[PDB]
């Protein structure tokens, strides 16, 4: 199992614009198109992102192309971030995938804000980190996905995804 397969499980694949959990216009593999209520602003962004006139529909390849760009941006966002970087450098490869999942989902800023949890992740205090991570809107809004990511972080194994 790897970050890509982990995220494709968590986000699904949709070839047609849809709304996310939060209500935002999304497409492919968790690719947020806009937070604007307009489906027309969504089609615009979508067309921009893809380089073509899509009419709200994309091919599998296109969805994969977007996903590759997003995981990449996610990793680079982590390594460019003064709050995130140290935590990541300190982690083994499984737990790293966990932080990457979070950043893909909630943006760098979002995660960078989990101050306390990042600190316990750094100090390798797994259980406590797991408990603190659960005290978040994130966990309350998307409990099953969050529980999965959180267990990956606590344990350093891919069990929750098996
Ligand atoms: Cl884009
Ligand atoms: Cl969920």
């Amino acid at each position: 199992m790897n970050i890509f397969e982990m995220l494709r499980i968590d986000e699904g694949l949709r070839l047609k614009i849809y709304k996310d959990t939060e209500g935002y216009y999304t497409i492919g593999i968790g690719h947020l198109l806009t937070k604007s209520p307009s489906l027309n602003a969504a089609k615009s962004e979508l067309d921009k992102a893809i380089g073509r006139n899509t009419n709200g529909v994309i091919t599998k390849d296109e969805a994969e192309k977007l996903f590759n760009q997003d995981v990449d941006a996610a990793v680079r966002g982590i390594l460019r971030n003064a709050k995130l970087k140290p935590v990541y450098d300190s982690l083994d490869a499984v737990r790293r995938a966990a932080l990457i999942n979070m950043v893909f989902q909630m943006g760098e800023t979002g995660v960078a804000g989990f101050t306390n949890s990042l600190r316990m992740l750094q100090q390798k205090r797994w259980d406590e980190a797991a408990v603190n991570l659960a005290k978040s809107r994130w966990y309350n809004q998307t409990p099953n996905r969050a529980k999965r990511v959180i267990t990956t972080a606590r344990t350093g194994t891919w069990d929750a995804y098996k």
